[PDB]
């Protein structure tokens, strides 16, 4: 979710915006086989 859409289609930035809006949170990017917005 949040872009990430699997190894082929990983709108990293999507989440990583995603992620920074969830105050607190530094960053993310997509993992865990593509699927998963990894937020940090």
């Amino acid at each position: 979710g949040f872009g990430c859409n699997g190894p082929w289609d990983e709108d990293d930035m999507q989440c990583h915006n995603h992620c920074k809006s969830i105050k607190g949170y530094k960053g993310g990017y997509c993992a865990k086989g593509g699927f998963v917005c990894k937020c940090y």
